[PDB]
């Protein structure tokens, strides 16, 4: 695959090669601005989705426009879902990876700063939890991430273990993230196997501050006494 660089000859969905194929043919298009858009509008783009009778559309985020199955309209609620084919949810996970190999592309802080003021996720910032808390555990909060554990330090997963240890998520909202591969570890073998690493990933997630800031009335009465912020 994508990661030890093995290519094989041309079944079930790998989201690495669906990843790859993804990168062939966006990779050039993407920018930081048009995935900013992208998140933010993912969930109204959905209920767009859920009016138009076709099985696939072609929406814009920003200059970036995209051919996506469209599984929303009621009446193509079954219509099969190629290995290759673009969902809001598949775009949502793969745009994430997008993301996390941007900020990885390199160190320079200008880098990061350009990331994290840019890309917002809604979700995890719903839930007090900003960009300060690490690339991996904030990015994984988007759907789809769920594709690549190994990626996102079995965040993903973990979240959704935090959610329903703390009566936040009904435990058949995992069944999602407990059917996914580990790497090359099938799910079978990393409930077996990687118990240890997942614990550490769950502590992780619970020492995050689940919750925020100060509100507009308490900052614009600290400016009276010269704080800013």
């Amino acid at each position: 695959g994508m990661s030890d660089l093995v290519f094989y000859d041309v079944n079930g969905f790998d989201p690495d090669a669906g990843y790859m194929d993804f990168c062939v043919k966006n990779a050039e298009s993407l920018n930081l601005a048009a995935v900013r858009i992208f998140f933010l509008n993912a969930a109204k783009a959905k209920a767009a989705l859920s009016r138009k009778p076709e099985r696939k559309a072609n929406p814009k985020f920003g200059e970036w426009q995209v051919e996506v199955i469209n599984n929303h309209f009621p009446g193509n609620r079954n219509n099969p879902i190629g290995n290759n084919d673009l969902t809001i949810h598949r775009l949502s996970g793969y745009l994430a990876r997008w993301v996390l190999d941007q900020y990885n592309e390199n160190d320079d802080e200008s880098q990061h700063e350009l990331i994290r003021t840019t890309i917002i996720n809604p979700i995890a910032e719903s839930n007090g939890v900003g960009w300060d808390s690490g690339p991996e555990i904030y990015l994984s909060f988007f759907p789809g991430t769920e594709m690549f554990l190994e990626t996102f330090k079995f965040y993903p997963l973990t979240i959704g273990i935090h959610r329903v240890k703390q009566g936040m998520m009904d435990p058949q909202y995992l069944k999602k993230a407990l059917r996914q591969r580990y790497g090359t570890l099938t799910a079978d073998k990393w409930m077996s196997q990687k118990v240890a690493a997942i614990a550490k990933s769950l502590k992780d997630v619970e020492q995050l501050k689940w919750g925020g800031g100060l509100s507009d009335t308490a900052k614009t009465f600290l400016q009276k006494f010269g704080i800013r912020l």
